[PDB]
């Protein structure tokens, strides 16, 4: 049982225990794309005696995080075990490799996506972004008087395929501005337009609303032909984001539209009966562990509508740092001063793109401090202008 | 079609409604108990030619808002349509002759519980707090370290009717501390330990979970006897909060616990893993109508982190208003200067507890300004320290 | 945290904590008639600082074993831990207690029924009988020329409750004949009868199939009004058992018969078609502990088909024996010679019965010997003639 | 309405028979490969005025019986009625003559899988073996202290195709070892890995799991994600057993494993919680016609634990023969003495691979004695020391 790097021979063990391992994993040429996006020494495998029996891997990603500040991420991904070799702490060993190489490359943050929700905590990584499915019942849906673009429609029907070019450009513009944002490269459009084709006895067409300053991808599902299953909908304005709803509201054969969002979304506001977009589905969308403290808490912006105040953070195993934050700038300097504020590193990354309040953490006491004062601070300086966001699964 | 206030005789025919137009009527002594929370003059029955056709009244409540501030709250209730009058307009009457009588009465709030989400905007009523069902699946449920009560329980099982006075008293301690908090009167008492005994061929026996600082009334469902529904779970502690889900998760013989809660409920971060306690379910929970927008805004505490600052609100048909918030108080007084925000009175109603983010209803248009410093202020401003949950349907 | 007898003043506080912790409980008339069968020291109570967060107790019951050999059992039931308490290990101390009390009594089995399956077999419990549900398709259902009563009916549709004499008489027969046979007391025929009349909005009212060597009690399922629920079937003899699933297959307003009966239940073989009566479900019935091992091993008959062996069984932590086994009869006497078999105490009870088979448990390594020989020896002498069915539960 | 042996020109027209009459159907290339396992004169078709309005065939194939004997055995498959031509006993005709050249061949046993459970105990067919679907909840599941394989893992992750030889090889030592075991030949493997591809639109790729001493192939469900389905599971030692189920266990994604298995499978005793391997469902797996009595009694092996016996065996319409039984071997000769055993062909199927006890028919009375010491002698006698399983369907 030992643990390297990939040489090109151990890749196609690899993908076999892909193909055992994710439900979603499509073959060799979409996993030769994904690898196109991992760097030299991203990744690491556990051979045995010499098949691969455990596997793990870092993408370089660009993460927009609050003050529209873009971090270099290493995005842990391609994360397996075979079913052979469980309870046998290859997990623990390749993580620490990994995290070994992260730190050392000098990623201030690390990110992935939790196939479950228990497992990630123990290594730094806290839930950073909260998806929820929305599902319109359209057959009762009217536009309020107040919402917007209510001559002739901006938003046009199109096949995804043709205006690639158009859906690239909104997505640059739409990733660099809200907290959650990730770059999104060549073969990852690759893939996203791969997946909006027809597949025989599989997903049905994709269809695209084009906007100037959004779209909405979007398709019928396989089994339920009256609901549409918005894929992606990206909106630079408030205009873009209630004309694609229109359009979305005027698909009259279905009964339902459902969409994965966030809990910011204005869409019920926009509607004269705010219930008729139900909250089916809520779940953790990107988790977060901060590789570098001070270079982390120094990075991002925070609310310029809090007042200086200093306070000393003591990360669990992670260090103590004199934290100074004043008109949404943050300095984060080494301290052996007593602690105000005590959290495990996980709980800064729940708190780093402002998706959960402090004075949450702390009633559950994941995050300790005798003063009621600096946690309604810590609160408001680390909330985010710009609701935080999910990108897309990696 | 006469609309006026009922007399004695009126009462049997606003029963008989009653039962036909609610599905949650017990019967004319439970209903005579809540009518002792009608004030004289609180009523309206429209009669045809004589049967009513037509009832809406208000009772007398006091509505916890933030800064642990109580204000009197004419809380809508038992308003009805017979099926056999609908669409003649008897809403719209009866609304606005409870409206002229609460506004000339010196409440400054209206609230009510909506059956449907579309009727009410239009009165002015906004919905102002979040309900969440969250169900855990409480044999994977294990504690976290961190959480608090980790020697001997503090915590009871005890019959409800046997500790009516330490229910009392925690509630009494909750209400006045949290904002959606309402006082619950002798008679909603003597409903709600009622309600907690086994119905023949009905609801089974109700259990409590007694703590110095909290308890649970819990019950097995029906139908599915391995889902425990905890119907309240109230806690002026997080030690009393975290001891009682303790016990809850000591129900061994139940797969699952659900319980509506509020979006800010610490019980997912008392977990090893967040995604076990899944949200099923989410709905608006008190709708508010602001009767008198400078008695509202100046009688409710504003966060005490946003700096000073001025601006003019124009509520349509609601007034004008210089707005001036500073150390978490505010001043509100006619002008006839240039509106810079403006909004609905439904849209007040909805931040005036701050479970919506101005910024939100802005992005949707419900919410007007050309200036984003100025909403970025009215969201830190109107945001509330302590979360906004709700007390109990009306 | 004592643990003690409860005293008369401990009773209350133990139906509190059954009410809360059993689905099934009635209340305290029905838990005051089944106390009548717990002997004089019989129950053991946890109490705190004073409330029961802790109870257990045995009844004296009387166990049929192969040879129609009829055992005192200490009948182990009304085993709780409040929710407040668990992870204390009042379990393994009541049931420490309790199994002290049981052994010095002289009772040589303990039994139970398990309401989880994983928490018996670490106290010396393993599963003795197995439940089978049988669903029969009615309107399908022909018997095969073979099959017995193919002039006039011998059985009887009547009321429950007119004929309790005749039933009681019939099951007195029944349980003296089976391997899982108990004696039901005149507090269980109470309880039977009572369970057998309508409930308003619960059960429907039970009929009975009367045969002078047999009955059926069956009642229509509360929701599912196609389906007929035989809540218990006893017969003596083939005809009896035949004429009874006749009378049944006769109800021609339903599509289903179910009943829970036992793996060797001959119904599928009177059928033309064996398929008809599908198994539904299956599950573990009667758990045993030996509680002495050479009184129980030399009080059962052992198959006469089996040829004189000898061997030396050792129990984990329970003792090494010589083992002689020869014409339906077994001595079982102290040695330290090396033993050829060996097995856990609750590998032993799920033998003790023939429910399961000694080469099944060797398989999964439950029982070691290195020789097939005594293997096969075990299982045919410790197989029941008379196959091994479950009385009712406690 | 002619009934004769099909000539080439008549394959197509069975072909499009069976497109019509089994949903299971492939196609004209995989029936050409199972084609190679029917005889010359082993098929029989039915022509009307000529399109095929009937068919029937037999393969050869080897049955294990208990002794480890392999019998030659007429596999009776392909049988079909064209819907057009029901009601005219053209089954009843077929069957009479394929069991002419069945037994003028000299096969002592015919083998079918039953489409339906009520139409083949007339043609002298008893169901001989028993299938179990086992569901593990694989969350909760862990193995006992007392269970092999609990340093590396033994187990592989494989892709099927690759290792054929060893999954051959594996079958092969286990099918000559256990009761109800066919060979497999070359044809019926190349169908088995062809089944194990991912369909477009059909089932997902199936992987291996390989030990030295056993092999399981399994697939993720189409439909639900969290299923897989083990479409075999062959293990040769209970060290290969037990590792392959620590594999399947080791499914971390999965949260139930699926399994078609027999009644005494000792996975369930593999586990601390016997009741996470829940029987789901129970049916009739492969069925048995004794086309010669004396031939078939004779050739398979008896307990050698039963002491020497004689009687006499009248089988229906089938002969009646002195039936001596010592040390493991039986000599079956002519008698006209009086028959102490009466029983259907069919019964005797049932009866002939120790799947069913003899007590259990005789409780049908669809096998008569008045000696119960008989039935017990028979009971022994003609149980099997190796549990009997399923090889393939045909
Ligand atoms: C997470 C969203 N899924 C679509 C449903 C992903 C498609 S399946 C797949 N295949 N190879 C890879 C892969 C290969 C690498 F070398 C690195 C990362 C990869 N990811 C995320 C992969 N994902
Ligand atoms: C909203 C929570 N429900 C319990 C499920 C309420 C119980 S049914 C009922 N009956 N009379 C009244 C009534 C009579 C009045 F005069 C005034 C208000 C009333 N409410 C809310 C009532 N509700
Ligand atoms: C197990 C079968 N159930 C019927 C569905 C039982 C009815 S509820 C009940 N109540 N008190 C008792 C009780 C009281 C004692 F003191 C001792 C044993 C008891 N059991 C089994 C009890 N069961
Ligand atoms: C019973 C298991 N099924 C897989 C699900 C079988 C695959 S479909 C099929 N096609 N042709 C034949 C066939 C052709 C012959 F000439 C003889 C036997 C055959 N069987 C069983 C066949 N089965």
């Amino acid at each position: 049982v030992t643990l390297c790097s990939p040489t090109e021979d151990d890749w196609p063990g690899m993908f076999l225990l892909a193909a055992a391992s994710f439900t979603d994993f499509i073959g060799p040429e979409s996993a030769t794309a994904w690898r196109t996006l991992v760097p030299t020494d991203g990744a690491v495998v556990v051979r045995d005696g010499s098949e691969v029996v455990g596997m793990a891997l870092y993408m370089d990603l660009r993460l927009t995080v609050p003050g529209e500040v873009v971090l270099p991420t290493a995005g842990l991904s391609f994360v397996a075990v075979a079913p052979t070799h469980r309870r046998r702490g290859l997990l623990r060993a390749m993580c620490a490799e990994l995290h070994r190489r992260i730190a050392d490359s000098g990623y201030p943050v690390a990110a992935l996506h939790a196939s479950e929700g228990g497992i990630y905590g123990r290594f730094g990584y806290g839930p950073a972004t909260t998806l929820h499915e929305l599902t319109v019942d359209r057959r009762f849906a009217r536009f309020h008087a107040d919402a917007p673009g209510g001559g002739g429609s901006s938003v046009r029907l199109v096949r995804p395929t043709e205006h690639r070019g158009e859906f690239e450009a909104i997505y640059e513009r739409w990733r660099q501005q809200v907290p959650g944002g990730l770059l999104r490269p060549q073969v990852l459009w690759d893939e996203l337009l791969a997946e909006a084709k027809a597949a025989p006895g599989g997903d049905r067409e994709s269809f695209a609303l084009l906007h100037p300053d959004g779209y909405a991808l979007y398709r019928v599902d396989r089994t339920d032909l009256k609901l549409a299953r918005v894929s992606e909908l990206r909106a630079v304005t408030a205009d873009a984001h209630c004309a694609l709803w229109r359009a979305l509201i005027g698909l009259d054969s279905m009964e339902r539209i459902s969409i994965i969002t966030h809990p910011q979304d204005p869409l019920p506001h926009l509607l004269t009966d705010t219930r008729l977009a139900r909250t089916t589905w809520r779940q953790d969308g990107l988790w977060l562990r901060i590789m570098n403290v001070p270079a982390a808490l120094e990075a991002r912006g925070y609310a310029h509508e809090v007042g200086e105040f200093s306070t000393v953070l003591e990360v669990s195993d992670g260090g103590r740092f004199a934290l100074k934050i004043g008109d949404g700038r943050a300095r984060c300097t080494p301290t052996d001063a007593a602690a105000e504020i005590e959290m495990d590193r996980d709980v800064l990354g729940s708190l780093y793109l402002g998706a959960h309040r402090a004075s949450t953490l702390a009633a559950a006491n994941r995050l300790r401090t005798k003063d009621s004062q600096l946690l309604r601070r810590l609160d408001a300086a680390f909330a985010s202008d710009v609701p935080v966001q999910t990108a897309f699964e990696f």
